[PDB]
């Protein structure tokens, strides 16, 4: 009764950062090395595309209007209709081949995003070169920690007391105590270690029951995790191997949207997986998610 | 089957640089932060140790008599007999806290050794402060490259046309084309990426079939690698996690000796592995190694 369909065969090089915009019933997402932000209207089925001058690794809603995005190593505000971005802040000013990777807005409107060294591939990048940052509403940037290999999926518990975080090459989903008032995190611990067949943990979202959904890059699946009991609750396999991230959207957040990547596939894979890089929608899971937060600056 | 024996429960802070001295049937090794160069007589089972005035990170045979060693950031001649060091050359004169790490003599009698920033935890240190050097027979020094994190295992193919090399924080074994006659290296490429469970690649030696054995720090193992296919051929697990290096020794190089470290172990861990820091001997691998080369200067 679980239905998986490709709703948009966008053939992304590396589709990422799905975000649901409930005021327009649209899905935003990026295609990182194509430098591309996309917005798909789920009612008209139309997609709009904008291309930036550097890799675009995440996008988020901005409450005052437009969007925010991580472009290269810069936090930026985007005016969609003017096709214009303004730089809010720049990070990793000493590295000279880094980029932002995954990012998401916290329950107080702060845009968290982490970095990584750029890659010729998974493990193939300079190691431990990233850091986790957050852009506060007053446009100050906080640096939380470094030594990150690949900053990836992240989300917050429903009572806004825990921050969940993936550094991919740790193969671990971690938790921190989190203070909603100051944005401060502490007491890092692992909540879940992936199995071999689950491959590399990539993007992540929480659901309305407090469970975590993690996209498994090269594992062709999302997994549902109980961060309190530490147990995997479910596996949902997709028709593509390079599953990168996931969010809930649609009617009452009852649908899951999954991004994936076409880069790195050989001909043979591409036959077999002709919708690689598409946007997939999973219905019938019997769980709902929650709305995303919007940047407050 | 293989057989593993702790032949010397030496409890080294950080045992390293194992070298077999067949002319005395002894294993040479260092304990880096204890500042000691050690000889273990495999017949009487007794150990000699000489204390230097700075961390001693590698030792090698010197054809003309005695040993050469890397002490702090100095290449030194060691008169065993007087327990005196003569500086042959120094490197990293500009650095706030570097030391040599692993070193080994090449097939023409040149002393290769590289550096790193000193640690404050494993493996945690100022990034990219090291370089790979070689000490030539007339005591001049060649600098091959910098931006090294932790210079660390190395060896040469049996046809003397390839040099293999680990910078630990690359989690990779690299190969270079190597010219016996000039000591020059070129065309760097990775030949093997460690898997997550293999942790940090540390020391490395070649066997008589041209395959590489790599000690996996915190992985409690040595792995056998095929540098031509990139395939891992074998895993041998040890009773301790902090395996640091390995060499062949014993009669016709038919036994493997493995060093390890006690530093950074929890009281806990020690308790689970009381021989941490010991010297282990592995028999039954079914392949032999080759003799160490001797410094020609
Ligand atoms: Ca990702
Ligand atoms: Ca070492």
């Amino acid at each position: 009764s679980i239905k998986i369909e490709c709703v948009l065969p966008e053939n992304c090089r590396c589709g990422e950062s799905p975000v649901w915009e409930e005021v327009s019933n649209s899905l935003l997402f990026v295609d990182i090395p194509a430098k591309k932000v996309c917005r798909w209207d789920s009612f008209t089925k139309q997609v709009q595309r904008v291309t930036m001058d550097a890799p675009v690794s995440s996008v988020a809603l901005r409450q005052s209007g437009g969007y925010v995005a991580t472009i290269g190593t810069k936090f930026c505000a985007l005016n969609w209709k003017e096709q214009s971005a303004v730089v809010l802040a720049t990070v990793d000013n000493d590295k000279k081949n880094n980029r932002f990777n995954d990012g998401k807005v916290d329950p107080a409107g702060r845009y968290f995003a982490g970095t990584m060294a750029e890659e010729t591939a998974p493990a193939v990048l300079e190691r431990h070169q990233g850091a986790l940052y957050s852009l506060f509403p007053d446009h100050h940037v906080k640096k939380y920690f470094d030594q990150v290999d690949i900053s990836n999926g992240l989300d917050w518990s429903l009572d806004h007391k825990i921050f969940y975080y993936i550094d991919s090459l740790s193969y671990s989903v971690d938790a921190f105590d989190y203070d909603l008032q100051t944005g401060q995190i502490s007491n890092r611990r692992s909540v879940y270690k992936l199995e071999k067949e689950e491959q590399i943990p990539d993007g992540m979202c929480i659901d309305a029951e407090g469970k975590l959904w993690v996209a498994c890059y090269n594992g062709g699946r999302v997994i549902r995790l109980d961060p309190v009991t530490g147990k995997r609750l479910q596996t949902v396999k997709l028709p593509v191997d390079k599953t990168t991230s996931c969010c809930f959207g649609g009617k009452n957040y009852s649908e899951m949207y999954v991004t994936c990547a076409r880069d790195g596939m050989d001909p043979e894979g591409l036959l077999r997986q002709p919708e690689a890089g598409g946007i997939f929608k999973i219905t019938g899971l019997g769980v709902k998610g929650i709305a995303p937060y919007s940047y407050a600056g």
